[PDB]
C-alpha cells in the first residue's frame, strides 16, 4: 500500500497525476487511468471518448492547441521518451487567464497532466523520440481547432529547446495570443 | 482512401481493429480509440472505466484471466514490442464455448483486439520486451478474478513459444478448464 498521487498545479484546475507502479519478476503493472480515482481527485465526473497516440522526434513541438467549440479536456502522458508539457489558461474570466504551467512527463516518471476544457496545450520532445498518449472528453472537430504560436511573446513560455523547434505548418502558423479566440 | 479497419474473428464477438495512421515529418498521429467509431463497428454502446499498462520480458505469459462477477470487456493493444494475444470463450451456452482465437499485436502493426465480457484473456511476449495496454469496461475486482492455466490440454492453445514461459505464481496455479468457473 503506496498509492496514486494527485497534485493541483499553480493553476489549480490543472492536475499532475502519478500512478502507483507494481513491479515483479515479469516487469511491471500499473493502472494508467481509473475513473473512480480520477473523479475523486478532480472533484467532478469526467467522461473520455477518444484516445490519441503520436510519435515525435527530438525537438518536435506540437501546439498550442485547443477547440473553441466541442472543447476537449485532455489527460496526457508519455509512454516513450520525455516531453515538456504545457497548459495555458484561455478562460477570460479566470484569475489565471493567460498564465501557463509546465511539467516534464516521461515514460520513466509516468506522470500525467489533466488539462481541462478552456486551456491550450502543447509539448516539446526532449528525448531522441517520444510517444505521447492522451484521452479527450470530446471528439476531434477540425473546424473548431485553433492554435496559438509556441513562441508568443505575451505568454512567454520557457520551452527547454537547444535549437529551433520542428513544427507542423499549422503550428508554425499559430496566431498571436492577442489575436486568439479565447473562452469565456 | 484509408480509414480504421474492423474485422470480426472466427468467434464473431471478438473484433480485430486496425487504426488509420497519419505520418508526417514529425513522426505520426493516430486515434487509438474513438467511441463513435468503436460503437459503430461493435454494434452496441460501450463505456470504459479503467486503463491498464504492463511491461513484460520476452517469454512472459500473462493469463488466462477473467472476472466471474464484474466481468470486464477488454480492448487491448501493444505499444512496444509484439505479443500473441488470445481470447477464449467461457460462455457455457455459446456455440463457441471452449474455442479460442489468437492474433499477433505489435507496436508497429497497431492492431487491437476487442474481447467481450465472458471471455478469458492471455498473451505471450514474442519480443525483447513488450508493453501492453488495455481498456476495461469494469473495475478490477480481485475477489472475482479467476485463472485458467495457459497450457490447459483441452483448450490446446498454440502459443508460438519456443521455451517454457515465465509466469506469475497466480498464473502457474491456474485451474484446468474442466475445473474452472465459467459463465452461463
Ligand atoms: C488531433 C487529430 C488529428 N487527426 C489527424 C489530422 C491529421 O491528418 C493528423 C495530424 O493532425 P495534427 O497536425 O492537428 O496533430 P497534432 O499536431 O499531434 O495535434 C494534437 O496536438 C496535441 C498537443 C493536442 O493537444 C491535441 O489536441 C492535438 O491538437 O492526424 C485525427 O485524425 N484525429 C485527431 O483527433
Ligand atoms: C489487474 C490489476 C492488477 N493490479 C495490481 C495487483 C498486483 O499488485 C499487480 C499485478 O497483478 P496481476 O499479476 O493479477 O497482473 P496481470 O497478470 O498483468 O493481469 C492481467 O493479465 C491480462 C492478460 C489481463 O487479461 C488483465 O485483465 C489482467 O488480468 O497489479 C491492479 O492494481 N489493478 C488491476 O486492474
Amino acid at each position: 500500500s503506496m498509492s496514486m498521487k494527485a497534485t493541483r498545479l499553480a493553476i489549480p484546475d490543472v492536475i499532475l497525476f502519478e500512478p502507483r507502479v507494481f513491479g515483479d519478476d515479469r516487469g511491471f503493472f500499473f493502472e494508467s487511468y481509473n475513473q473512480r480515482a480520477f473523479e475523486e481527485a478532480c472533484g467532478h465526473p469526467v467522461s473520455f471518448v477518444q484516445d490519441n497516440h503520436s510519435r515525435s522526434a527530438r525537438g518536435v513541438l506540437r501546439g498550442l492547441h485547443y477547440q473553441i467549440r466541442q472543447a476537449q479536456g485532455k489527460l496526457v502522458r508519455a509512454t516513450l521518451g520525455e516531453v515538456f508539457d504545457v497548459a495555458v489558461d484561455l478562460r477570460r474570466g479566470s484569475p489565471t487567464f493567460g498564465q501557463w504551467v509546465g511539467e516534464r512527463l516521461s515514460a520513466e516518471n509516468k506522470r500525467q497532466m489533466w488539462i481541462p476544457a478552456g486551456f491550450a496545450h502543447g509539448f516539446v520532445v526532449l528525448s531522441e523520440y517520444a510517444e505521447f498518449l492522451y484521452k479527450t472528453t470530446d471528439f476531434w472537430a477540425p473546424e473548431h481547432e485553433r492554435c496559438i504560436v509556441w513562441n508568443d511573446p505575451e505568454l512567454k513560455i520557457d520551452w527547454p529547446l537547444q535549437d529551433a523547434p520542428l513544427l507542423s505548418e499549422k503550428d508554425r502558423q499559430g496566431k498571436a495570443f492577442a489575436d486568439a479566440d479565447c473562452f469565456p
